């Protein structure tokens, strides 16, 4: 199964981890190479694509993070 799904994250959330992944490997390149996943993004909207497992996993990680 093929998943891709589309999620709103905190805009002011998701402003703060794009600028400390600059300063740093990255929380979503982390997630990304662990789930086996796509992540993509422009409350704003983020994107992941994988396998249905997967794109679960990935969103659970991020949403902890950019929670609404």
């Amino acid at each position: 199964s093929m998943s891709e799904e589309r999620f709103r994250v905190d805009r002011k959330k998701l402003e703060a981890m794009l600028q400390a992944a600059a300063e740093g490997e990255d929380f979503f390149q982390k997630i990304m190479e662990e789930t086996n996943t796509q992540i993509a993004w422009p409350d704003p909207h983020i994107k992941v694509s994988g396998k249905k497992e997967d794109v679960k996993e990935a969103k659970e990680m991020i949403m902890s993070v950019l929670d609404t």
